[PDB]
This record gives structure tokens, C-alpha cells and sequence, in this order.
């Protein structure tokens, strides 16, 4: 035969993206798109199809040191930039993301494998942070404080910390980024970041449309691929003020431990086991949606992701019917297909995770009620899955599965069951469904959690501060209080000052 | 000879602050004053003096423990009452420090060897943190945020951290407990305090009036003696949410890196290396008053003392002339007798260092204007020294001497004197004395300092955040914002909300 | 000296009045500056126990000319005044609260006496209003002011925020001490001074307040207190240049008179007026919390308070079970004098009041109310009133349309929420509603769609100093209490810096 | 269609009105809901160029029945607007922004042909006018409510923050676009609807502004505008109920029979009114920036803004060099047609305005007064008045105690410090005022010192939309710009919360 033999099965798609000038090779380091020093790469391969879709560079020590040198030779002048100057800047930016929406979903569905209607999502998502901390950056308020010495004037001015470093996961390759990139740009700070060395592609994309809105070369640097030599060199530089991360604990905790060495401000999310508490007096329609909603967005991939759900007695068997019907609706694929609803687990090693946590359940007494295996279409494909009569001494309950199984727990009285919520070390999301008024208060206050969802399982969104309480973290991501983590607080002590006239 | 043979020099004065009941031997766990688990004490001796005052307990680990177990015991119920309620008994704290001040400022004096009128001042200040955090309990306000889902609300909830441990440091031994017990209790929080082994009976006597105000057993403990065993429990609790400690850079650092490994929240405040600029066209009087303030009070042991300072040309040989004959007034002796300026560096490792510094600057060509030797009272008096040709190449210049003794730079310009004086890892307080108001407010904003003064040498103040930007902290103390630092924020979102009618 | 003698009139309760008169704490005389004074003619108005009809003393009747003087003190009093530091008015206003406090178990029977509130409400009224003096000391110091990023780069841009100037405060009589502390703590807190012309009606509450100011430190010509000619003071509060902020809490009609009136001279004016509080039961109300919830915030004061419920809107499935378990909470309330322990209700202040709770009653039972409890003036007679229930009431009758200001509880039957909401907000009044609902969704609805400057949820009893108080439409402008209390008290200043330069390295 | 044809009136700036035209910006109808339309009668009033005296087009004459028709559109579109999320109305406000800005120079353009101010003045208007649709289009997201510490446990507060309602709004002729902005993007961006009354003397660019934001999505009925009877058309809005807040900046005497009017509806009033602004130019200032502060401060908009410097006190030791490098820095400004590249200067308005400002001259010579530059009509006639400078200049003069509004500067000698301030602070004015010093404690302490909205420190031009523009004294209510702008369009509202649990554990 004669005709074209592409090496992968989404070609159409990733030439439409290189056309467009979002798809990259390289990482970014000042004014040049650059390899590694040595020429090596790395493979970043499409989830539901095993295919490599790109080689990027397999950088380390020497390439982010250099990025830190470019941040910080653009720190000078991009600090002292009006609000106003950086604002427009950044909703240029966010233009450009929002222009391109599609073609930037398409390539998260490649390198990630959730599906389309959820990366395009996400690029809403995460552009809205650009957006926010544009016009938040105007918002950045000192204060004039009354000073109890007649001869003394007292002031509080807030400024940029300096150059930041930047650590992205993979299950949100744009929405990480941004989240810690736009407030870090609208304070005045510049930044290098490590995106995640399984979904690189995306912040490659989003940092060549940050050099399309006119943000200065050097404000942003992206490097990946030795992930522990580049996070020890923004841990050992001086220059490197402030340091943000979103990822596993044990690496997070490691993290703050070498920023203490300089004093790092640090703000980090970390593993999030969320319970979810069905009362008996919930709607059932809306719980058995917002469950759905908040345990199987992204294949359970997600930081705030329902882990455990505690099930008052009195709903426990309609619940488990209406929720049962409601899981065996999802459909897995490839996230380009229309209907799916459902994507692959990120590798095997996360597959191997969920395997471990359902068998644990099945042998303690967990009765499958929907799904528990692999799916027929094999790869990281696990079929959505229901455990009954889950227990406290399964590792499902103590530890975050990041998958799509949902087991469920039934309790008795509303007290038990916040005292189980509240009865470990993470501290990230939690959610609850109650009609009355007085219970869903004081169950929200009740929750040892940074975030609440109270009759919604979706709850994300730019304009709210989002980050963990316990181990799961330190400092929030998005409102007003976002951009107090690139910041730093001086008050100004005037003296000699005279009593007003008249 | 018949009579009364006191061991110390100060009986009636330490007579008297027993009779107060402000006199304590013991450490305090829940609703019991006690001794170490072995009887073992350390002693607490008069710097100015060499006597012993009394003994205290030498505790460690365990009891470190159970203190950390009474305060998780009390945080429940204290948590859960209204801010009205901690507000009223926290201002009842505050009018027995200031009901107490005169007989307090005295064992400040004996303990650390300031002079009363700073220690009586001490107190003062001290107790303004009680009552400012009284008054601001009842402002922890949330939010409510537009939610651009017409479905959903969105709250931010402000709610306490739980169980503190704090550290102080002995140079205020009791401002140093206040600034970080009051927003603490004020917030919600319980907490254990390690006060400085050199100073902790100003701690002591707090903590009796605390219990006198009505604050409930366990809200507040304090302990003493290991100092490492202690804060290695403080790290080790799960319990223990957030840690504060003001003390050494090197100290700081370890305790910042060994808190990561629960991922506690932290606020600090380490070394700090003030410059001072003296531009050509400051006010001479203010000038010289401030920099005599700023560099002498405590004899130069204040975490924002002025270290070095910075002299434009043309007002040089004036201001070396005038500042020589105002130090040349100072004067040093036991804190308790009148007309006493300069108390005793507070040990033996203290005047080393200043020797250490001194004779570092005359080997490199510094000219001892005033003082430069130990003073005639012997012990660890140290005569207030100027020197004059002073160099960045001096130990003086590059760490921190907290001790009196002041070098003078000379500068050409501007802008060399705001990039020397920025020019280091420190980031604390600075000072500057100009006359124009374009220079003054340019050079306020150009400091990489988190406070500094602008004619004006005596900053200190409850109502402003004081911490450190670089390697002088985390975190601030002080100002609404120093009530932040205790809180977690909790975001709330309701689903399945109405749209109103009509 | 001998107890024939008549000089001090005899009567009911003078051991009261004795130790009043021994505390410092019972005046026949204004305030102005550094001086206690009678009106320039010597004139004078009875104060009278609404319970007893007694005379309790007389006070001056001034006018025009008193006003002019109190405004005169101070506007001399606001240099220094104004120019203290925020901590030191603190300091001073701390001093006045803990003195309003020590002395609250005396000032509470005061306001019995000439006001006739059970004497547990009167305690409670200074606690209450005392608050407002404590808030205002904390909050003088959180008057911050701003830096805002200025786009050019030469610029440098401050807020500040200072004292108006002297403000003229006006009060009504149905909380003799709280509506004096709720308009003068936040006044002074500013840095201002203040005229206040308290009610006729129950003046001695204001000036044992102001004798209290006085002691606590508060220097003379900050606070002045002149009465009589309510007409003649207010023309000279509007007519003074040196008055540039009016504060009044009263009657609808006099209050559109003074807005009107202070736009000559474009003064700062706050106020809050009548209210017509409606309060929706819906059918999955916790039966409970409405029924005392409605019986507190309904018969408090007799029915005499700003934010009192003014009619109840009941919904179909529970009016049945609603009605009967409120009428069996009404009748265990017990009218009588305040000084009385065991009484729930006092007197309605005078005459007037009386005769319009008889006019709207006749009203409604004409339009076909049905009276379930009370609906005629009480044994003891004078000015008291039993309290009342009237079942099946109508958008006809004058105590829907209008504010009854007693102890009138009508019943209207509805079907739908949004009929509900829908009546609830078809009136010009704005001031405070009320909602019972165990649902998270409709009670987040209703008290979103409530167009009023208060709701109580599950709350009939929503008074306090933290939050803002005050009405939308025509029932006021401005708001007391809260952080934004003390922003009615403030002038806002934008400071431009210019020829600034920019940061090194 | 032949070019002797006469229907449209021939005359200068064709090119400019056909582009204008052209653009959809050239408008002589106003705008009610769904339709642009014309008076019920029929009748109009002419708008001329005041450079050339040329008309440029006729606008209706409407009252009382069009704005009542106004009224109702917008109260009709109120329910919807105010209901959309914050973020809805934020994007079609920057869709409005976005187009101002894409049509900022034929809009300067209609603004010179209109008022008569420099095309480089005018396009400036434009962004400066533009600004505020941006910032409260930003700020619209950001109407945060509060949740208080309650000090009853079983009680939870809450503060919302929800809007007023229908606005009226009144424009002057000033800042034809930016007069329109400052009102119309707070009142929109809260979720009201408006009816304004631009300035019959420049009504085109506010009916431009709004074809503008029906282009970007802006629903028909949230936006009316009418002109012609503007006492007719105010008592309209004062006496509607539906208009809940009124908005107005122009002459003081106008805004007190506003403010007096709104009254008797209790309406939310915000206003801007006469300034007269003192400068006091410090011994120790920068003379340099001084000069070049005060041509700016003086001479925009040939002196006819409500900012504008009115009087310069100058200390003794600098007198004499201000006034002659002053006088240079005046001598360098042109007059003529704002369309003519190189001018500088604009027409007064109109005749009233010349005969005002000859009045000023008159009596401040009268009174001993020295002509150091101009003090003549300018050589063009119309309304040109030659830029001027009065030395000499004392507290009895006309141009002292009034609001000049044209481009004469008087200069007044001073001695002390407290001497200028206790003179800048005698007035009933208190809008801007201006200093200029070198030293931070003289600098801090004037603008500390001074009773008014606005202090230019070292600066002459101060206005922006991120800062708060308004009154003190007789000059004002309320604030404009800044977050606090959009409070004026918001009523706040406290929920209480009752019989709430304790939480657990």
C-alpha cells in the first residue's frame, strides 16, 4: 500500500494544535525555547492509546538554575510595573487561553486522558484564575492604621515576595498551572515552574500564549524532567523566595522540610481524604448527583475527590439503589469520543493502587455492588465501582484510593458520624447533603476541612480560597486570599509628625 | 552579729513580688503548678548581680507532653464559646498586667537587667497584645462571595487552628509571651509556651494572672528547662497544629524544617541586621534621638535594633559629633537604681560576641569613637561604642551584635546606600532619616525590610504586623493580620439554592 | 423636714427615686457645656410614671435659643475632641460603658418609671445599649484608612477617613438609654461631639447617661443634652452651619420633615422610621421556634419597638396547629407595672398610642377578624392593653397597611411561598421582616428576596450591636451597629502624592 | 442628493459629523426602554458647537410623561438585571468598556464638537470616562458580604449587600462622557437600572455612550435616556416611588432642591456640587513642580472643572519667583477649536459662563487686584476668555468667596502655615484642595489639615477611577470612583439566624 502510516491515532488532532502553535517540544527558559543540556528527553504518551505523543527534555540542576537566573533578572522590572500595566497583561493572557479553549482541552484529553467536555472545563476553569488575579492585582490594598503616639504616622504597604517556584501534578495539567502562575504574575512576582513530567504539554502551551499576551520573557520559565534535581535547586537558591506545590504528601512534606533551610514562605496541597456524609433527611436526587459528581470527575483523579461517603441508616438502601443506577450510567473510553464520561487512570502504578484498595475491602467484608474489576477496554481502564458495607479498618477509608471506587459506610446518629469525618490527618474537602437548615450549618462548621461542599458535589471555582487544614496543606489557591501568598506585609513607621491645624 | 543574711542583693524587691503572688518556682500543666517529673531545676540567676533568684523546674519531653495533652483537653470547650465571651475574660487578663505593671517591670529587671523604665514600658506594651486581641476576637469576620453559579452560595468561614506551642525568646520576656499567648486565645486556640531558661518567671507570673482573669485550666501552660526535648515534642504532636518562635536564625531554621513533617502551620521571627540610612537632609535632633533609641534600647539585644548605619557625606562629621555626645550620656548599672540607661548583656556568650565584633572592625581599620571595652562595672556591662570608618567587609557589618555598639559607613549616593542596605539575607526592620518627602517615601518602598522606621527609631507598637521578609521570618505579630496566623479558612459552598422572587 | 411637708411630692416607689436621686442619676435639668441648666424662661414639662400617672420630676422646656448654645459647646469641644488619639477616646468611652454597667440595675428601673417597661427588659436595655458604647470604643480604633495602587507611576494614593463634625442626634422614647448610645457612642468614637435631644416623653434616661459621660472622663461640650420645643431644637440642629451630620430614629412623617429640611445645607443625615415587619410561617416551620419566636418578637415592649412583628403571614397546612399553640403562648403573658416582678407587658406610652391599637383593632373586626385572644383595653385601665390575637386578617385592614405599635398580633392565611414574598415586599417599608422555615433553600430564599434591612430566620429576636441595623425604602437611610455603624460618623479625604519616584533595584 | 440641496445645514466639521454618523454615534433622539424616540409633542432644543456657533443637531424636548415612561422601563428591566450573577453583568459591562475604548477617538471628537475642549483633553475623557465601566465591571464581582462572631450561641449573622434599585441620575456638561460613566457603570455593575438626564448643553455623548451599550449586550430598558425640561424630568424622579436613589453633580443650588425633594420618598441620594479649591504653595516647595502643577490644575478644560484650582495662597518667600514663572508657564497656552492641533484651550460654555468669569475679573481689579497675564476677552470673541492671572488678591473678592469655573488663577501672599490652612479651611466648600511642599511632616500634616474630599500633594491633576471623588460640607454626599463607589448602589441587609446547634466535637 501506498498512503500515510501515522505513529500515533490521534494525528489529525495533534496537527490541528501544532498549526495553531500549541504543541511544544521544548521547555522555556528566558528568551529561548531550549532542550535539555545534554539533548536527552523524555517520552509523554497518550493514556488510552500506550502512543507516544512527544519527547520533551529530560532537564535537572543546571536548566533550572538558569531559569531562576532568568526570573530574576525579569523580576526588576516586572515588579515595578504599575497594577494597572500587569493587569491588562494577564487579561491578554486569558483572552488567549479562552480563544483556544478547544484545541488546549484536546490536548489535555491527549497527555491525561480525561474526557473532552471535562478539559474544556478545565481551560474555563483555570483561565478564570488569570482572570481574577488580572483585576485582583489593582485590589492589592496597603492600609493607614490609627497610631496611638500623637507624633507618629503608621502605615502597611504589601509587595511582591520575589521569584517563585512552582510545582504542578498531572490531574489538572492547565488549571495547576494557572493557579499558582496568575496570582504569583499579578503580585509582581516572576516564576519558574516544574509541570507535572506526565502532562508537560499543557503548560507549554499556556506559557506560549503568555509570551502571545506580552508577558515579558523570563516572568515565566517552564522546565520538567528530573524532578528531584530541579525542586533541590529551587529549594538551594537563594533568589527563590516562595515556593508552591500540589502533590503527594510524602513529597510535599519533604519539600517544606528543605525550605526551611532559607525560610522559604511555602504554601502546598497535599492528599485529601474526604468524607461525604448523606443524611437521612437529604434530597435523594440531588445526593445521588452530587455524589456522582464529586466521587467520578476525572476517574476520581481529583484533589477534592469524594473518597469515603458515610450513609445515615434510615436512606441507606434507596440510596445505594438510586446511586448503583446513577454509577452504571458512566461510559469509559477515550476522552476524544463523544458519550465518555469516564478516562483512563493516569499509569499502572495508580491502576495497581485501586486493585489494592478494592481487594482490601472485598477481603474485610465489602460487597461489590457495581464494577470492581478492570475494564474490558484493559490499559488503566477501571470500571467504575460500588463497595457496600465498608469499614474504619479498610485502606480505602484511611487512605486516598484516587480512582473510581465509592464505598459506602452507614452510621446512626449525625454526632457519630462527623466525629468518624473528623477523625484523621487530612483536611482537604469534605461534603454533606441535608435539607434542614440547622443540620447543614452545623455540620459545616463542624467539618475539620478547608472546604465544605454542602448539597453540591461540585464545588470548585476561582473566587473561593481553596487549600487544606491537618496534612493537607498549607496557604490557599484562588479569592482575595490567593494572592496574600505572593506578598510580603511592611509597615511604615513615620515620626516627627505634627498635630493637624485648626 | 544578729541579723538578716539575705542571699541576694534585691530581698525586699523580690519579697515584695512574692507577697503579689507573682513569684513562682514551678511550671504550669492544666489546673496544677508543678515540678519537673524528677525534681531536677535549673537556675535563674540576676545578670547584673550574679545571684541566684530562684530555681526553676528542668523539664523535658514528658512533661512537654502532658502539657500538650491539658491544652488539647481545653481547646474544646474554650474553642466553642462566643468571641464575646474569650473577649471579656481576655480583657480581664490585660487590666491585672497593667494593675501589676510596676511590681512585673521589676522582675523583667532582675531576670534580664533592662532598665525598670523599659521593663515597666515592657509591660505596658505587653499587655496592649491582651487587649487588642480582646477587641479583635469579636472581628474575625467571613464572607460571603458572588457565586457566578446561580445554584450555588459561597461562604468563607475564619475558625481556630488548635493546640499552639510558642517559644520565646529572652531579650522581652514578657511582650515575647503576650505577642504570641493573646491572639492565640483570642482566635480559640490553647496553648504551651516554652519561655527563654533564662528568663522564664516574667512567663510564670503571666500565667498566674491568666488563671486570676478567669482563663481556664489548660488554655494556657508553660514549661521549661530542655529546650530541645521540649520543642522536639512540640514537633512530634499531631496534635500541635501551629508553631510560633521568635530566637536564632539557626534554631528557627531546624524548627521550621522538623515541623514539616506534620505539615504544622508556622510563624517566626529570627535575626535580623537593621541597616539605618542618615541622608544628608535628615532633621540632625531626630536623627541622632532615633538612632540613640533604636541602637541602645535593651543595650542593643532588641530583635530590631539598629546594627549598622549608614551616614551620606555631607552629613557625616555633624552627625558623628552629635550621636558621640548623646551615647557619651548613657548610662550603665543594675536596672532597679534611678538614672540607669544601659542594663548587662544578658551572659557571658553575649560579651564575646560584642568583643568578638569590636576587635573584628579595629583590626579592619574601624576608629573607636566612644567606648570599645568592657565597662568598669565588670561582669557582662559593656561600655556603648561607636565606631566610626566602618566597612562591608566587617563581621559587625555582615551579623547581628545585639549589643551597643554602633558602626557608622560613609555613602556617596542614594541610590548605593538603598542597594547596600538591601544587600543581604536579613529582613527585618530598617530605618531611614530624610527630611523630603519624595526620598523618604522612596526609600520606604525600596527597603526589603518587613518594618521600617522613618524618623523614627522606637517602632514598636500592637496595632502594626511585625515579622520578617528573606531569612528573618514567616508570619507577623501584631495588627488584625497577627490574628490570621491562628485561624484556618473553611470555604462553604451550598448547592441546589433558589433564585429569589420578584 | 417633717413628713407632712410637700416640697418633694409623695407617691409610689420614691425609695426608687430616692436612690436614684443618691446616685447622681435622677435630673431636672439639660446639659449644655460645662453646666446643668433650665431653659432661658424658666418653663418646664412633667416627666409621668405611664403606670401609675405619677409625676416623676419635671425637666426644662427649651427651644431655639438652648439648642443654639448646645451646638456653640460643641462646636468648641470638637478641636480637641477630634484631635485626640483614637486609644485615648477609647480609654474614655471604656470608662463610660463600665460606669453604664455598674450602675445598670438603678438606670434599668429609671426607665421603668418613665417609660413603663417590665423592669427584666429595662436591665436588659442597658446591657444592650451599654454595648454599643463598648463596640464604638474598640472600633475608634479600626478607622483605617487605604494605599491603593495608583496606574501612575508617579502617584502615590491614600484614603483617609475623619470626624464629620458636630452631629445633632435626635431619639425616641420606646429605649430611653439605647437609642441615646447607639447614635452618641459611635459619634464620639469618630472623634465628634454631639446635641442630643432626647424624647420629651422619657428624657431622664438620657441625662443620667450623660451625667455617667461626665464621671467616665468625657470632657464637657462633647455630649450636650437639650428638650422641649422638639421643633424649635430641630430647626436650629438644621439651620446651624457647624451641624454637618443629623441622626434621627422616630416617626416617618418628622423624619422626611428633617431630610428635607437638612438639604440646605447638605448635611450627613441617617435616620430610621416606622417599619410594618412582616413575619411568613411557612408549613414546614419548626412549630416550636415560630410560636416563640413570634411571641417575642410581637410582644416585646409591649408591641412598642422598631422592628416588632406587625403582621404574621401563615401558611395553609399549619395555621390551624399555629394559631392555637400562640394563643396558648399569649396567655401567659401578664400585664401590670414594671417594678412588679412576674409582669411581661407594661403600659403603652400615652393616650395616642392606646387609641390607635383601639382603631386598628375595630378596623380589622370590622373587615371581619376573628379576635382569638385579648381585643379590649386590660382591667387595670389607663394605657394598657391586653394582648391580642386576630385571626383571619386581610390586605384591607389598617394594621396590614399600617404600623400598629402594640400588642396586636393579626393572622394572615396564604397558600404559596411566593405569594408570601410577594405580599412581604408590596409596601414602601423596609426595616425588619421575619421567617420560619427547617429548609436550607427556602430559608436562604426568602431572606434573600425580603426586602428589608433586617430578617430574622428561625429568629424573632435579632437585636445587637455587631450587625447593621436600619431600614431600606422609606424606612430610613444609614445603618447603626457594626463595623459600618461608625462609617455614618466619618468623612472620606483621597490624598494624591505626586512627583514620586520609583523603587531602587 | 445635489450639494445645493439644503436638508441637512451645511457648515464646518462636515466630514467629522458624517464619520460620527457614520459610526452610529450621532444621535438626536433619546433612548426609553426598546426605543429610541423623539418628545411626545415633538418639540427639541438645538445643540450648537460652541467654537463656531454651528448646530450640529436638535435633541427632543421631553418632561414629566417621558420620564415617567423611562421610570417604568427601567423598573420593569430592574427585576431581571439585578438577578443576574455578578459575573454575567461584569462581562457585558467590559463588552461595554471594550467598544468606549474602541471608539475613543470619534467620541473624543463629538466631545470637542459639543463642549468645545481640546481633541487631546477629550480622548483623555474618553479613557478616564471608560475606566469606571472597567473598574466597576471588575468590582461587580466583588460585592462581599460578612458573616459577624454572633455573641449569642444559638444565633448566626450575616451581612448581604443587594441593590437599591432604580437610579435617577443627572449629568453635567463638563465631562459629557466621563459624568455619564461615573454614575452609570456603579448603578449598573450593582445590578440597578438607571434613567439619566445628561446635560441639555452636551446631551450627544451620553446617547452615543448609550447606542454603545445596547451594542454590547446591555438589555434594553437597564439604560434610558431623556433630556430637554429638566425640572420637569427631576420632579419625575423625586416623585416616583420606584426610583430609589437619586445621583447628581452640578450647581449647588440645584443639588439643594434635589436633596430637599428626595426627602419626602426617603430616597438614597449621592451628590457633587460646587468646589472652590484653594492651593497653598509652601516657601519649601519644588517650584518646578508647583508651576507646572498648578497650569494643570487651573487651566484644564480652560478652568471648568470641579476640581479646578479657584484661588493659589503663596507664601511670602516664594512669591515672587512663583509669579513669574507662573505667569511664563500661562503665557505658553493656546486658544481656539479643539479641533485644531496645537490648541490648548477651549471656549467657555457659554455666555453665562463669560459673563461670570468678566464679573470675577471686574470686581477682584476693583479691588486692588493686578492683571499679571491676560484679563480680557480673547481676540477670538465667542466665548474665549484669555488665560489670566490676578496678583494681589484678597478675602474680599468675588473670585475668593465663589467658584470661578474659567481660566483666571488669583494668587494670594501669605505669612504662617496655620495662617493658609485656617484660610483654605474657611469656607463651606470642601471638595478638592491642593499643596505643594518638599518637607514629609508639613506635607502629611496640610493634608491631614484640610476640610476637603480631595488633596493633590505635589500634584495638580488627581482624578482617576480608582480613588474616591466627593464632598464635604455644602460640595457633597457620597463618593465616586474606588470600591466605596459602589455602596452608594447598594442597600445592606442583616440576617440573623436563630436556633442554631452548637458545633460538634
Amino acid at each position: 500500500s501506498s498512503g500515510l502510516v501515522p505513529r500515533g491515532s490521534h494525528m489529525g488532532t495533534m496537527v490541528q494544535l501544532n498549526e495553531a502553535g500549541l504543541f511544544k517540544s521544548q521547555g522555556l527558559i528566558g528568551d529561548k525555547w531550549v532542550d535539555a543540556e545534554n539533548g536527552h528527553t523524555l517520552p509523554v504518551n497518550n493514556p488510552a492509546t500506550g502512543e507516544i505523543l512527544t519527547s520533551v527534555p529530560f532537564m535537572g540542576k543546571r536548566e533550572a538554575e538558569k531559569a531562576i537566573a532568568a526570573a530574576s533578572q525579569a523580576f526588576t522590572s516586572w515588579s515595578k510595573r504599575t497594577a494597572n500595566d500587569r493587569s491588562k497583561i494577564l487579561r491578554q493572557w486569558f483572552n488567549l487561553l479562552i480563544k483556544n479553549k478547544d484545541d488546549l482541552g484536546k490536548l489535555i484529553v491527549l497527555e491525561q486522558g480525561k474526557p473532552l467536555a471535562e478539559a474544556v472545563g478545565e481551560i474555563v476553569y483555570g483561565a478564570a484564575f488569570v482572570e481574577y488575579y488580572a483585576e485582583e492585582a489593582k485590589r492589592v490594598y496597603g492600609d493607614i492604621i490609627p497610631s496611638p503616639f500623637p507624633e507618629k504616622r503608621m502605615l502597611v504597604m504589601k509587595q511582591p515576595v520575589g521569584v517563585v517556584a512552582a510545582i504542578a501534578p498531572w490531574n489538572f495539567p492547565l488549571a495547576m498551572i494557572t493557579r499558582k502562575v496568575a496570582p504569583a504574575l499579578a503580585a509582581g512576582c516572576t516564576v519558574v515552574i516544574k509541570p507535572s513530567e506526565l502532562t508537560p504539554l499543557t503548560a507549554l502551551a499556556a506559557a506560549e500564549l503568555a509570551l502571545q499576551a506580552g508577558i515579558p520573557p523570563g516572568v515565566v520559565n517552564v522546565v520538567m524532567g528530573d524532578a528531584k534535581g530541579i525542586g533541590d535547586a529551587m529549594l538551594d537558591s537563594t533568589e527563590v523566595r516562595k515556593i508552591t506545590f500540589t502533590g503527594s504528601t510524602g513529597v510535599g512534606k519533604m519539600l517544606l522540610a528543605g525550605a526551611g533551610k532559607t525560610v522559604k514562605k511555602v504554601s502546598l496541597e497535599l492528599g485529601g481524604n474526604a468524607p461525604c456524609i448523606v443524611f437521612d433527611d437529604a434530597n435523594l436526587d440531588v445526593a445521588v448527583k452530587g455524589v456522582l459528581a464529586g466521587k467520578y470527575r476525572n476517574s476520581g483523579q481529583t484533589c477534592v475527590c469524594i473518597n469515603k461517603i458515610f450513609v445515615q441508616d434510615g436512606i441507606y438502601d434507596k440510596f445505594a439503589e438510586a446511586f448503583a443506577k446513577a454509577v452504571s450510567g458512566l461510559r469509559a473510553g477515550n476522552g476524544l469520543e463523544p458519550g465518555i464520561t469516564q478516562g483512563p487512570l493516569i499509569n499502572e502504578t495508580a491502576l495497581e493502587k485501586v486493585e489494592r484498595h478494592v481487594q482490601d475491602a472485598v477481603s474485610k467484608g465489602a460487597k461489590v455492588l457495581v464494577g470492581g474489576k478492570r475494564h474490558s477496554l484493559g490499559r488503566t481502564f477501571y470500571e467504575p465501582t460500588i463497595l457496600g458495607n465498608a469499614s474504619d479498618e479498610m485502606l480505602i477509608f484511611r487512605e486516598e484510593v484516587f480512582g473510581p471506587v465509592a464505598p459506602l459506610v452507614r452510621f446512626n446518629t449525625d454526632e457519630e458520624a462527623i466525629k468518624l469525618a473528623n477523625n484523621s490527618e487530612f483536611g482537604l474537602a469534605a461534603y454533606a447533603f441535608t435539607e434542614n437548615i440547622t443540620r447543614g450549618w452545623r455540620v459545616a462548621e463542624s467539618l475539620e476541612f478547608g472546604m465544605v461542599g454542602l448539597n453540591e458535589g461540585l464545588i470548585s471555582t476561582e473566587v473561593a480560597p481553596f487549600g487544606g487544614m491537618k496534612q493537607s496543606g498549607l496557604g490557599r489557591e484562588g479569592s482575595k486570599y490567593g494572592l496574600d501568598e505572593y506578598l510580603e506585609m511592611k509597615y511604615v513607621c513615620l515620626g516627627n509628625m505634627a498635630q493637624p491645624v485648626g
